[PDB]
């Protein structure tokens, strides 16, 4: 059978004053710490009782640092557990000897109980007590001050009853630490109120004060506004820093034009620092691309108009124009991680705000991976990730999956987000998504429509104005348009 | 072919007395538990067989902790079921040995039989033998005494006939540890005579006067009046606690900030806690909807007023004046289950009577799992559960998915409860739906309706009222309107 | 809406009639009135089998010889499984065989799929057992 | 300053953090050959602001004239 109880008297027992521990004889004596000697040597016994009043089972020491465990120590052993049924407040701490202190400081006013396994097994006893526990209206968690300590609170609280727990902090490794001259009235301005906590994400509004004054200063709301077609800037108001705007639409090269254009806008108008990553065309290209945007001329488009700037100055002097303000900065091509990285040192390199990423469904070099559904997915977060880890702006171009349903792109059809590429990262992960439509074969096909397919930052969405090609300058005007 | 059926000779059997376990030699002998010795090694043979008396299948043991299952061991097996077919009362124990215990302790005379896949195998092995069961008047289920153990009895009672299921209880483990040197005499006190639960959810009408009583002082008729339209409230009459009001419509924004503007109102004009789960957006973001629309200036969506009230000391007041209550509590991110339990803890541990979850649309995380149809279904009942269980009013936002059918949801386009998303599952277990329309491409693009498509408390339902967005103010304004 | 209904009160939709009988003592009268010939009792709840096991025991145990089902369209619990179409017609049988095997009687409440055609619901319009909910099962058992 | 050594830096900040990593340049073979009678504050025109980089497809656009030029 199971280690006996150890008899009071039969070893040779006295209630004495832990004169070691600043524990006073009178204490010793109600928690049930008691003092015995068998066999010669004179061991530390701690009377651990059940609510009903007997003892259960006993934890015996020794000076040197061992133990003896009698009785049956069941897994729901609390130290002090049969002197409280009921209470305003009970404060549970780690060892016998820590309980015993509380149990000193105050003129010793209220319940403590210390756990019976402690340590480690904070988790098991605690839940083990729930019905016990509840009993008091909070439950004052005054655990060791370290490693292994705050998570036996963090385990402990986990499995203790609702809205009642609070952690005990105090200036040394325990209670008794603290006691054994130092900070009593720590203790004690602990066991009084001593905090609350143990939602891991549950988060008071009182308690956001702060972050929100820094936030309010911080972050910024009209950021960086749309260019040519306010509207967009209306209901979107703009584009701020960390967003992820997301550009969509049908065969749009008006798409390639709208997200250039801003490019342009943001990196000229305003000071921004852009960097494009222009995925399907050559560095030089997109290059030419601008400069001729910039000066309302197709240049590329122009065999004559090419020879006539290379020598007649004007382009070195459009160039330097437009360019020498280091305020434009290109990813040069011929993996996804590997490009994630480029436009990372984009962002934190050379510290452009803005970056554009024209066209997503290129993913591009790691190959023996399925779906382009699930990837595109993968990347859609990385990307979310830098936007929001750096404060970056990144617009993301995006082109249309084709319907199967009757009328094409190009005959103007709307889009939805069901109608959707992606198989969710983009629908989710972008903050503001602008789709724009062109029914290339109709009343207007130069004119094209943008909606607003969403904006956390307002939710204010849907049709958000118009614009039309120039096929002259290339630029995508504004438009008087409506009803 | 399947491993041949053990032969008692072929393998060298006896009957001899399990010495280790208190089980006599004769009583091995009746129930079949013969020990044999092939190759070498001496194994502990159990005999299953059906009714008819057939060996159909063996279970074998070796020493060190190991098995081997001859014959061909049916879905159906009970060890020792051969021996009886009918009775007043059969003990029926997870394992053999438990078996061999309660047909000794009484003298081999009353019938016992074992599960055959017993410990997991508890709801299967029991209803394939419904008929065999029901050949007695009562069904004992004497198993393990341990976490699984319980959970075993449970299953099985499920499936097993009527009124006749009684819990064993014992002091040990199983039937056995008690044998072996303990009490016997507990065992006995249970075979005949003991526990006969299983109402684990049925609950006699009597027996819930006090539950009633603290419901009809504690949950109001009117509880909690939709602010911003008399009407929401002349329709449903509120929303009463442990219903689960569903907000829904087109790209309502609209419907984010009637959400928002109800929150306020409750915790504020009302006494009530709120607790929010906006998921969409940031804690701090939310917090400055709140405090602008409190104030009726729109707070993040203005570069100019942030730093005017920063630094005018308007911030710290404002908010004060609105949060220093400690009456708003917000869920703040970056599961379904793992969401589910935050919001419970705001219900059970801050104990706030609203909990508004923006956006059920968002399920996540577990990926491994197709149809968000299905799964909206899923989520939506432990949120029905969680509000019902606990009396907490849980307010659920959702959006519509999109037409395909000509009017748009700019376009006003009413909405039906077939109009609903999910595929049933709020369209059921949501006690009030309020939807909100705006055609905001037309006459009154301002102007929102509010349809009450559902109010189990009431059932008066339709057209309840006019709202106006105040698109300077932010609010959500009732208006005059009808035919 | 039991005690209410039997005091031809509309009890819980009335903030001031609550207060009223639970001050007046006219609640325990009522209560006890009503419900103190333990002849009502209800499955509170927060699975098919597991309901299935419960409606069993209030016919076994407590020995009702009525059990009302309020709304069958409410399967719940083993997610993994497609149409309600299908699951439907599963758990009617599992009931009519509970009613037959055990001689209950099992009200069943259930509600109805909508049109599609014309005047609705509230708009009066007659139902069918083709207008019937299910895929047959109900339609039948 | 050697062979091996703008390989290191390379294969270096390559799995160092975003923008972060700058070069440095000193006149001789490491930063101590400098110190042993030469150039201290060659070193230390580094440690305060040297050399950020390693971009391998990475172009500022003012770096692209001249392949524009004889592109177009």
């Amino acid at each position: 059978m199971t280690y006996n109880v150890w008899n009071f008297g039969e070893s040779n027992g006295r209630y004495s004053a832990l004169t070691a521990r600043g524990i006073s004889k009178e204490t010793c004596q109600k928690a049930g710490y008691w003092i015995a000697k068998v066999d010669g040597v004179m061991y530390q016994v701690a009377d651990y009782r059940d609510q009903n009043g007997n003892i259960v089972s006993q934890k015996v020491r020794d000076k040197d640092k061992n133990f003896k465990t009698t009785g049956s120590h069941k897994s729901d052993a609390l130290f002090g557990k049969h002197l409280w049924n009921g209470g305003k407040k009970i404060v549970v701490t780690e060892g016998e000897i820590d309980m015993l202190t509380v149990m000193e400081l105050q003129d010793c006013k209220y319940p403590v109980v210390s756990l019976g396994h402690g340590a480690s097994a904070a988790k098991k006893t605690c839940a083990a007590n729930y019905e016990y526990f509840d009993q008091f209206e909070q439950i004052i968690l005054m655990f060791d001050m370290d490693e292994a300590g705050r998570k036996a609170v963090e385990e402990a609280a986990q499995v203790l009853p609702a809205g009642k727990v609070r952690v005990a902090v105090l200036p040394c490794k325990d209670a008794n630490e603290c006691h054994l001259n130092g900070h009593d009235r720590e203790i004690m301005e602990q066991v009084w109120n001593a905090g609350p906590w143990i939602p891991d994400g549950v988060v008071s509004a009182l308690s956001l004060r702060e972050r929100i004054r820094e936030h309010l200063s911080s972050e910024e709301s009209v950021g960086l506004l749309f260019s040519g077609c306010t509207g967009i800037n209306d209901k979107t108001l703009g584009a701020r820093g960390g967003e992820v705007i997301m550009v969509t639409s049908g065969s749009g090269m008006v798409m390639s034009t709208f997200v250039r254009q801003q490019a342009l806008q943001w990196g000229t108008a305003m000071g921004k620092k852009v960097g494009l990553a222009m995925l399907e065309e050559s560095v030089e290209e997109t290059a030419e691309d601008l400069i001729g945007l910039h000066n309302r001329v197709r240049l590329r488009q122009s065999d004559s108009l090419k020879r006539e700037i290379i020598e007649n100055g004007k382009f070195d002097q459009w160039f330097d124009e437009l360019f020498g303000n280091d305020t434009f900065h290109l990813y040069d091509s011929f993996e996804t991680d590997r490009l994630l990285a480029k436009l990372a040192y984009m962002r934190s390199g050379l510290g452009c705000d803005v970056i554009i990423l024209d066209h997503i469904s290129i993913v591009v070099s790691a190959s023996g991976e399925s779906d382009e559904r699930k990837m595109i997915d993968n990347l859609m977060t990385k990307l979310k990730g830098f936007a929001k880890s750096t404060g970056v702006v990144l617009v993301v171009i995006c082109h249309l999956k084709n319907p199967d349903k009757g009328k094409a792109h190009e005959e103007g059809r709307p889009v939805s987000i069901t109608d959707l590429r992606g198989s969710g990262a983009l629908r989710q992960l972008s903050d503001t998504i602008i789709a724009l439509e062109r029914n290339q074969q109709g009343d207007m096909p130069n004119l094209v429509l943008v909606r607003i397919l969403k904006c956390r930052f307002t939710g204010d969405t849907g049709i958000a104005g118009y614009m039309e090609y120039n096929k002259e300058t290339g630029w995508l005007e504004p438009s008087s348009y409506s009803g």
